[PDB]
């Protein structure tokens, strides 16, 4: 229905399911690299590899 982006459960979901799709199993840095990147997934794949 309408949940929070916030809770890691959701991982953003979709988001997620991208951050995910480029073979991250770091789910819950997923959906913290979606917050930090506003939907940007790509330049958090980039930085989500580097180290955080």
């Amino acid at each position: 229905g309408s949940p929070e982006f916030q809770n890691p459960e959701v991982r953003f979901q979709q988001q997620l399911e991208q951050l995910s799709a480029m073979g991250f199993l770091n789910r819950e840095a997923n959906l913290q690299a979606l917050i930090a990147t506003g939907g940007d997934i790509n330049a958090a794949i980039e930085r989500l590899l580097g180290s955080s």
